[PDB]
């Protein structure tokens, strides 16, 4: 009824040791990952029915994550479980300057269609890049993307580009592109902006507002805020920079569905406690 | 020049946390492994000229497991790098009277067909099970057996047959046995036995030299030594059972071709450096 999120669900394997590369990393803890996932992790503890549209294997893994997803009270309806293919995995080392990540995609791309249902019951509807750079997944998921439009839903797009993930011959940006422009709100961070347009832009990158982007986007610049955009004005939220965790906050601008006002971008900001309470 | 081992080669992803499921563990050690890889890294340490035949990714776990490769000064130029598969990963419990173990196969199954002069060079050539259940690379495993006995090499298998790892069609059994039947000697266990010839039998498993198993096979019993035969007899090493590390026996075994006798099979015990002894 409240949200739908469709993208990847994986399970993560970590290693913080300080090392070169990952072929250095001796110790992996076993986590709960996935972007589309976690939002709806998220929103689900901010007390929002959501439904998460992934792929897993049928195997430890893949229990393990629907554990987690039923125990955190996610619907998962349009959940399917691979009887043959095995639960993505990525692999992370996770440092300041050192991270080195190597996908093992497997079912999280065989993403099938079935519940286009989910949709309408639903309203707001996110969608996430990493799912549409492999080809079985990637047509299961614009076609669910054209269809919430349809619908007139809210459509949030994380338009997180990263080439490695898509196959030599595709064009992947145009892609990307094709889908921001349909969008209502999008959260590319700096990082996803170089690598769709370049350094060309150093906050101008919000010209994409022109990408045919619409709605509005908020631009996440790490650890200095954010700079969202309408196209009729730019706001740099926190106006002291000293005054990442994108999932979080988007959670909360999500959830900022309660109220009102895209202002709903601070909600999501006091949402972003990395920090530890719980 | 001393010995070819061709087969899997692959990272171990550890798990001792005493759950009932592996989807219950956490915590995760990267290790090197592939029996066949184990096999090359010991009888190197023991100071003999190997070369494993292997396929992995060109990825951060390949790297390392070429980067110990190179540091033991195993032979690597039968060593495959797969530019697009990733490299070969099984996750393995330990853990409690429920242990449990999952498979994440890519590229050691595409082992293609390119030094087979290897062989010639070399002079024991050492085949794993492991290596002929998958489709691809088990024919270049095969094709790679049957030119070592052309070549008139000493011919060693593992006969570790586990039919999970063969697709449903295959017969797996036949191909075990239509190999055990040309092979000089073997390392059955009495699991590796259950496995292939059913409960009928307790030791008289060993009428498998009657299994086309010509040579002489050497039966390890776990916990109680090991039962040889060459046919005109049977022995059980250590009379006194009270007087699992295959691939250090195995090592030791083949290394026993410094000297003579298949009384190898008694200097390879001694080469089970389990956490005893030494």
């Amino acid at each position: 009824l409240d949200v739908v999120s469709l993208g990847e669900i994986l399970v993560d394997m970590i290693s913080t040791e300080e090392v070169n590369s990952l072929s250095q990393s001796r110790e992996y803890t076993r986590h709960f990952g996935g972007s589309p996932a976690n939002i709806a992790v998220n929103l689900s503890r901010l007390g929002k029915k959501v439904a998460l549209i992934s792929r897993l294997g049928a195997d430890a893994f893949g229990n393990y994550l629907l554990d987690v997803l039923k125990g955190e009270q996610i619907i998962t309806d349009g959940i399917q479980q691979d009887k043959e293919r095995r639960t993505t995995i990525v692999y992370v080392s996770k440092s300041t300057r050192t991270p080195d990540w190597l996908p093992y995609r497997e079912a999280d791309m065989y993403l099938q269609e079935d519940d286009i249902i989910f949709e309408l019951i639903k309203k707001v509807f996110h969608l996430s890049t990493f799912i549409l750079s492999r080809k079985p997944a990637r047509d299961t998921a614009i076609k669910a993307f054209n269809y919430a439009r349809e619908q007139g839903k809210i459509v949030c797009f994380d338009p997180c580009y990263r080439k490695v993930l898509w196959p030599e011959g595709d064009d992947g940006a145009g892609v990307v592109e094709e889908i921001i422009s349909r969008a209502d709100f999008v959260k590319p961070s700096l990082d996803d902006a170089r690598h769709l347009f370049g350094p060309d832009s150093p906050e101008n990158y919000v010209k994409r507002y022109l990408e045919l982007g619409v709605k509005a986007v908020i631009l996440t610049l790490g650890e200095e805020g954010v700079i969202a955009s309408d196209g009729e004005e730019i706001i740099r939220i926190p106006a002291f920079s000293e005054d990442g965790a994108g999932d979080a906050f988007w959670s909360g601008f999500i959830c900022g569905l309660l109220d009102g006002y895209t202002v709903k971008r601070s909600i999501k900001l006091g949402n972003g406690v990395a920090a530890f309470k719980i």
